[PDB]
RNA sequence: AAAAUGACA
RNA sequence: CCAUAGGUUAAUGAGGCGAACCGGGGGAACUGAAACAUCUAAGUACCCCGAGGAAAAGAAAUCAACCGAGAUUCCCCCAG
RNA sequence: UUUUGUAUAAUGGGUCAGCGACUUAUAUUCUGUAGCAAGGUUAACCGAAUAGGGGAGCCGAAGGGAAACCGAGUCUUAACUGGGCGUUAAGUUGCAGGGUAUAGACCCGAAACCCGGUGAUCUAGCCAUGGGCAGGUUGAAGGUUGGGUAACACUAACUGGAGGACCGAACCGACUAAUGUUGAAAAAUUAGCGGAUGACUUGUGGCUGGGGGUGAAAGGCCAAUCAAACCGGGAGAUAGCUGGUUCUCCCCGAAAGCUAUUUAGGUAGCGCCUCGUGAAUUCAUCUCCGGGGGUAGAGCACUGUUUCGGCAAGGGGGUCAUC
RNA sequence: GUUUAUUAAAAACACAGCACUGUGCAAACACGAAAGUGGACGUAUACGGUGUGACGCCUGCCCGGUGCCGGGAGGUUAAUUGAUGGGGUUAGCGCAAGCGAAGCUCUUGAUCGAAGCCCCGGUAAACGGCGGCCGUAACUAUAACGGUCCUAAGGUAGCGA
RNA sequence: UUGAGCCUUGAUGUGUAGGAUAGGUGGGAGGCUUUGAAGUGUGGACGCCAGUCUGCAUGGAGCCGACCUUGAAAUACCACCCUUUAAUGUUUGAUGUUCUAACGUUGACCCGUAAUCCGGGUUGCGGACAGUGUCUGGUGGGUAGUUUGACUGGGGCGGUCUCCUCCUAAAGAGUAACGGAGGAGCACGAAGGUUGGCUAAUCCUGGUCGGACAUCAGGAGGUUAGUGCAAUGGCAUAAGCCAGCUUGACUGCGAGCGUGACGGCGCGAGCAGGUGCGAAAGCAGGUCAUAGUGAUCCGGUGGUUCUGAAUGGAAGGGCCAUC
RNA sequence: CGCGGGGUUGAGCAGCCUGGUAGCUCGUCGGGCUCAUAACCCGAAGAUCGUCGGUCAAAUCCGGCCCCCGCAACCA
């Protein structure tokens, strides 16, 4: 009894192709409840998010929140300004009080003046007497000092072009959450933060109530904090009570039993079509009436939308010996050096995992390696039969006006990667991005699907030295499986940025392990050898969290 | 663990 | 001994019949809709119970419209 | 009579005589006639009552708009120089008539549905009771006495009298043929045929009732009637379907087409007929004048097809670098 | 032995025998608005239903469809219950405007909620089903054999113009 | 046994730096401490791991406030506690086990009674189940009511049913067949409106890769080109091609006509209010035209006090736009 | 001929599924293992997707031509 804050009644939700996103999704979320939604990339999870939020009322049906709870939305890539400040973005978060604090300020400058003494004052400052008591403007100073020690956050200094990617989502965190919200809705919250970030937001989230749904695509992120599961596979919602282990399990039930059911309807069709391609036999029936049923049972059923397979990566030149190796390179910014007196030597046909914190050089390097930035010292030195093809870290760099076709080929009917040129809708099909799916705007698309549709475009160069900047930005299980037995088969080199060590378990030939001080360091192994390393040459040490909390 | 066959003189 | 159930005993009443009309309990289908299932035929035919010279109803927890009328029953309009 | 069409070998009629089919309330529209006339007229009812009262009410004299509302104007519209509907031409009440509506609705005619009752004296099954089956055969189990065994088992003679057993009359049936089909008979006669101690047959009396009975099962039987008995009622069910429709004379006089249709043999609007009113040199023939065609015919510049020349691509079988 | 009384007497019906299935007794089942009767003054060696039809030798493979039996985890799931949001009215604050307490009403529908169905097994003397194309051996006549596709399984024994 | 709620008792709340696990206001102040210390073992939950709460060991008379070096201060009552939970009460819900008193008894005995019916009385056995009533989901040819189109060179099977183009179609319009051939159930915020400008297919000669054919040059050419999609009629003033600015793909009307049995469909100068393009004269109420479709009823969403059943409101209607 | 289905490597089959992407098992050819052959291992080749033709794009759409495979020919 009591409780239910949010229900959501039958709402349905049309896209301009034709097929409901969502349909029939009935259901009700109570006070301090954990929900994390999973699917795949299509299956309309932000468009749940963004409908529960309440950005869109375009839906059929209802969708209501209790009156007078905050809702906290974070949706796929926050929007900052490129010309802002870290101190003045998360300065606009707490609004209601820098101007509190500065009319109380301009009212005490303006009372002593005997003009309108007791007109200008009883009807102004008193809408402000409160609105610096109940959002206590005095002490946002100590509360800023304190709630930046748990994010730690940029130095206020920072330009957001200095930014890097995951302290912007850090900032942007910081900035939504200081509302103090009840409903949590967050779509992917973990993009690119590390393991001490990770932890520490899977442990404020668990104890922080009023309710968190959650989009996710990590088995365990989601199993610490998550009470309920929805589904939200093909317009339908399934609620599911457990972990994420025993629902795998019934999801794979489930996907067996359409399949066989699917067998079953095929084969009665079969059936019931020789004996409406039969004879009369004299004069008789035909039966009217199981025409008609024959007839009613050609329906359609939706085949799921991106079961996405294997990608495609087409090898270039031949590389030989020389791999750009690198000698006492060292890298600072004003006086925050990044790295210093770094020397190593990729081998050849070798993967290369980099690892380490937020912000500690690790763009830098690939910036550095094509070509953007210089070495404040040392040299890196390019082998003459590599190719270069970098992925940039950061999506925004399509046009949201084009079409996916026009935007990956160029306006082309047969572009050419490598050397052979084979057509461009082949090239794109070859992305599990099929005729009907071809037309849709960049700007219209998912997150996976950005992702994927930006990697097919840069990947077209047929390089050799692959530099991926985290391709596991917004992948399903299976999209990323698919990159992640693709990559093993590469002839040429690859360098990737990730911060999921469990994708590069499968996939790891060198370490790149960054460290305080800006020390960089090289290995040449797997993690479970760096392990062995670590455990040969060990150092008691595990000591890491401290949970500092926000509100004293 | 698997292991079939070889015209007459 | 309880006491009830019960069995003889007396006087008083009703049993059945009859054409129509009347009140009550049940209650069709053919037909029309140019087929038909909501609907109409129709609370009609028919069955059953009960009286009376008539029967039922009947003395406002009724209408009306800020003006008012005064139980019930039947006839002519309102009005197809 | 029905038809495109009948001497038709298409229907109906043996003949006379009698009977037999467009009617009757009410309502509405038009026509003729009669009375009053911007008015006309009453209903129920009262009444020594076809009179006289009764004007409740109905129609008409004003329309426009969905409505408020306005008013010989109104609606539309921000508003019409507009545009739709109206003003400017008399109605109402009887009588007679032609239509339409609700009633059986011009008359005769279904197969069928529903309701209440009468039927198991014929026939289905079953229940209680008591009769019938001439005559002649065959030999089961069993038993006794002998043989055989340690005992059995087995065996021989005698005896015995079983069976949906055998042949065959009464009795019960009904396979073949002939006769008879306005019969002797609304299922029989004649010569043959099956069962004939049994799951038999028969007398008397009971029980099962109509969407129900009973059925060794055929949709068989339930009073000569059964894929839902008979009698009465709803009831003059419905019939876009057949048949029939009664005295006389004068005038005019068609259609078998289009569109639509659960529609093709029905119906509805229009085209074709008749009666009445009002109107224009209204309409038809002919001569002259102003028109636009793309048919018949003709033709091959175009779309195609068709031969014969002289040119000429270009090409194919061999001969070739037989790259 | 029985049957279409009145055009069909039969290969049809019945039958003894066989099998499956239900039924623990106030039995299943049937006639009955119900009381109550038959089943039966019987009691699983009994009673009802269905199929086959003495006797002899036998009765092969398939649980995919459709029925039946068992399971209860999960999904869906009625009546009831009426939390919530929206709307109407208005005692008042205003006296232009607008807001709007308590009550009363219209609507919306949170939670709870069984059997069925989905789902998981069995069952064929339960209703039923029981394959294609191509090559191959001293006359190329045919295939003991092989290749491949599909099925729930590919017709066995015995018969066969 | 338990879910859930409620009320009281306890406990828990470690950013940095003051002192070191400190949630908020307190109200202000030293009082707590002696139902026997600061101190001496450790009880145990937890911890961010320094320890602070707490069972028991003798004695049993102790800490801080205040000063504040940081934003804030001193656990030294009680308050809705604001947070976690830990309990006992406590209401409700579920799942169980036990009982007897409703109820069942087609178990035994007794009486009415000379009665295997019925009733009553004792006694067992079940027992809040079973059973019945109302509501409700499933199943339900066991039963009942009906439907199952038309054209058609007889019916059935096959094909077809609305719209557009050509021919049949007989030089106005219209005109049939199960006659001969093809399409449609859309698209476009530009492919629409203006203002500027431009004019094709094919062939030849020359020329880098480059040829039979890509781009360039100049000659013949003369619409054999093109139209957003079938065919016919059109198109150079272009209705074809290329750009600028654009929203007339406007609102209310509409002289007068074309075509339909009707429902309806089509063309339209001009008038009023605003608008775009152009220097203006002017053009613009969709697209070169002809297909791209569905009446009424019922209901949904906006606007409008037109109406509002005693009155004021409201529900519900009406009208306009639209699904 | 009235109505349906089919045609893809040397054989049998997918892929026609709403067009951008020609595959599978066996078999052919060349090596290897073995005294030698089968089996087994390794490496290759080839298909105008029946045909005439008409969608940016087909094996995939549509019309036709060719051949093959089934079905129906009822009431008198
Ligand atoms: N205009 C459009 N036309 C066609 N498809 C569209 C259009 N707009 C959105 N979609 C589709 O609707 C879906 C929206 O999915 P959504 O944005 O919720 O992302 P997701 O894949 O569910 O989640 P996530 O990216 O966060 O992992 C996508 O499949 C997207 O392609
Ligand atoms: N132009 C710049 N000016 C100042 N600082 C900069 C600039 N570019 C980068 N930095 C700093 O350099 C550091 C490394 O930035 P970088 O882009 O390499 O991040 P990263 O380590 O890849 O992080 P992430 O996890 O976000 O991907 C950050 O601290 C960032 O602020
Ligand atoms: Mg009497
Ligand atoms: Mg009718
Ligand atoms: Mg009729
Ligand atoms: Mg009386
Ligand atoms: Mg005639
Ligand atoms: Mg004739
Ligand atoms: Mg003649
Ligand atoms: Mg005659
Ligand atoms: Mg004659
Ligand atoms: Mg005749
Ligand atoms: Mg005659
Ligand atoms: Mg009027
Ligand atoms: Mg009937
Ligand atoms: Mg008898
Ligand atoms: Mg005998
Ligand atoms: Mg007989
Ligand atoms: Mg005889
Ligand atoms: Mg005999
Ligand atoms: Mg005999
Ligand atoms: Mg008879
Ligand atoms: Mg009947
Ligand atoms: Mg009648
Ligand atoms: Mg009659
Ligand atoms: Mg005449
Ligand atoms: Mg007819
Ligand atoms: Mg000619
Ligand atoms: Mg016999
Ligand atoms: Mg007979
Ligand atoms: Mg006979
Ligand atoms: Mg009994
Ligand atoms: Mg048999
Ligand atoms: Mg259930
Ligand atoms: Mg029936
Ligand atoms: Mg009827
Ligand atoms: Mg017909
Ligand atoms: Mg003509
Ligand atoms: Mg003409
Ligand atoms: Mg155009
Ligand atoms: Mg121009
Ligand atoms: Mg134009
Ligand atoms: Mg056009
Ligand atoms: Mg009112
Ligand atoms: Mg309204
Ligand atoms: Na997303
Ligand atoms: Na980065």
């Amino acid at each position: 009894m009591a409780q239910f804050v949010y229900t959501m009644h039958r709402v349905g939700k049309v896209v301009p192709p034709k097929r409901h996103i969502l349909k029939n999704i009935s259901l009700s979320f109570f006070p301090g409840a954990k929900i994390g939604v999973l699917g795949l990339n299509g299956a309309g999870k932000s468009t749940l998010l963004r409908i529960m939020a309440g950005i869109d009322k375009d839906i059929e049906g209802e969708a209501r929140p209790q009156p007078d709870i905050k809702i906290g939305y974070l949706p796929q890539e926050p929007q900052l300004n490129p010309e802002h400040t870290v101190r003045e973005s998360i300065e606009e978060a707490v609004s209601e009080v820098v101007n509190a604090l500065k009319r109380l300020d301009e009212v005490y400058a303006l009372y002593a003046d005997p003009d309108a003494d007791f007109d200008k004052l009883a009807a102004e400052q008193g809408r402000l007497e409160e609105i610096i008591q109940a959002h206590d403007g005095h002490n946002l100073n100590v509360q800023l000092e304190r709630a930046a020690d748990a994010l730690r956050l940029p130095d206020w200094d920072a330009k957001i072009a200095n930014l890097s990617g995951g302290e912007r989502r850090r900032v942007a965190l910081c900035r939504l959450l200081l509302e103090k919200p009840d409903m949590l809705l967050l779509d992917q919250p973990t993009n690119h933060l590390d393991a001490e970030s990770v932890a520490w937001l899977e442990r404020f989230l668990h104890d922080f109530e009023g309710t968190v749904v959650a989009i996710t695509h990590d088995r365990y992120f989601l199993d610490n904090v998550a009470g309920w599961i929805l589904e939200l596979d093909r317009g339908e919602g399934i609620p599911w009570e457990g972990n994420y282990s025993s629902w795998l399990e019934q999801k794979d039930q489930r996907l067996a039993q359409e399949a066989s059911q699917e067998a079953a309807r095929r084969k009665s069709i079969e059936k019931e079509l020789e004996w409406v391609r039969q004879g009369t036999k004299g004069r008789q029936s035909k039966g009217k009436a199981r025409l008609a049923r024959f007839e009613e049972l050609n329906s359609t059923e939706y085949q799921k939308r991106n079961e996405t397979n294997e990608l495609f990566i087409p090898p270039g030149p031949r590389l030989g010996d020389k791999v750009l190796e690198v000698s006492n390179l060292r890298k600072s910014y004003g006086d925050r050096l990044l790295i210093d007196s770094l020397s190593f030597s990729i081998p050849k046909g070798a993967i290369v995992g980099i690892i380490g914190p937020n912000g500690a050089g690790k763009s830098t390097l690939f910036r550095m390696i094509s070509g953007q930035e210089q070495p404040d010292s040392g040299t890196i030195t390019l082998g003459e039969t590599v190719k270069l093809a970098s992925v940039d870290q950061f999506r925004d760099s399509m046009d949201n006006s084009k079409t996916v076709w026009e935007e990956v080929s160029g306006g082309l009917d047969i572009m050419k990667i490598g050397n052979t040129e084979m057509p461009s809708r082949a090239y794109v099909g070859r992305f599990n991005f099929k005729g009907v799916d071809q037309g849709k705007r960049v700007g219209e698309l998912s997150g996976g699907e950005r992702g994927r549709l930006h990697l097919a475009k840069l990947l077209q160069v047929g390089g050799n030295m692959l530099l991926l900047d985290q391709p596991t930005n917004d992948l399903d299980i299976e999209t990323l499986r698919a990159l992640e037995n693709a990559l093993l088969e590469f002839p040429g080199c690859a360098m990737v940025i990730s911060h999921d060590r469990w994708f590069l378990d499968r996939i790891a030939t060198h370490i790149l392990d960054y460290q305080d001080e800006g020390k960089v360091e090289f290995f040449e192994g797997n993690f479970t050898e760096y392990e062995e390393y670590k455990k040969r040459t060990l150092g008691a040490d595990a000591l890491e969290p401290k949970r500092i909390k926000y509100k004293r």
